[PDB]
């Protein structure tokens, strides 16, 4: 057992939109993506599940994808066996044809290791009748697997 | 060739460029190819960025271009196809393919890349591509983050 390290605080990037609605739901899509975002703290994959269709899909790029609702419960539920979201900040978000984009920080503590760290991530969102078809989430997987020493490839 | 994923949205306009900076962005994207620094430089504002995200980022018009012409001097862009591409608020954002080769090694590998544009009056202020950097290093045997 290791006691819970220390969160690193989220500090606004040089290059991101200063005061602009860049991060602000336009749509009624990017609503949902925003909202989704704020569940993601939970660490519940329950509540997490009920944002997707049965024909949907999910992919942190550098693992493998799980396609089906069943295969992401899966994968969700798997994650947050060893890992757990403290707080995510999407800096910038859009939609074009169907498709939402978030460019955020994920801060994640890693279980068995009580570490801390936060992942730039830009990930898509797939949207259909207000359910998410498809996520992928696209981050560097070794620079966060050695800051918290949690490998997950393989 | 590329094949292209199950995920990708079936919409026919998905790919294609549907509002002006989505055009030249696709166009940029067509100019990777080149491995020409000095000929990439042209689409960037003065006032600039760019950062691959596993790695350093380069801030300002000359930094994006010497950091452009380090990494083409170990590697070279063989095919860029772009799956999805979108804007909202003056940022666009590619989800695509990158075909990138290494010159000490001559191997390639297929690298799923998520990127972020920001553009003012058609000038590239801002570029970041997300991405795995352990998988491709791995393939090609190219090491640049120690
Ligand atoms: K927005
Ligand atoms: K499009
Ligand atoms: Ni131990
Ligand atoms: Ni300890």
């Amino acid at each position: 057992h290791h006691h819970h390290h220390h969160t690193s605080k989220i500090e606004q990037p040089r290059w991101a939109s200063k005061d602009s609605a860049a991060g602000a739901a336009s749509t009624p899509d990017e609503k949902i993506v925003l909202e989704f975002m704020d569940a993601l703290t939970s660490n519940d994959a329950a509540k997490l599940i009920e944002y997707f269709a049965e024909d949907t899909m999910y992919q942190n790029m550098p693992l493998p994808p799980a396609y089906g609702r069943d295969a992401v419960e899966q994968t969700l539920a798997g994650l947050f066996t060893v890992m757990s979201y403290d707080a995510v900040e999407t800096f910038h978000i859009g939609s074009s044809n169907g498709l939402v984009y978030t460019e955020r920080v994920d801060v994640l503590r890693a279980l068995p290791t009580g570490k801390s760290y936060n992942v730039s991530v830009l990930g898509v969102f797939q949207l259909t009748e207000g359910k998410i078809t498809g996520w992928r989430d696209y981050f560097d997987l070794r620079e966060f697997e050695e800051a918290v020493d949690l490998p997950l490839r393989g």
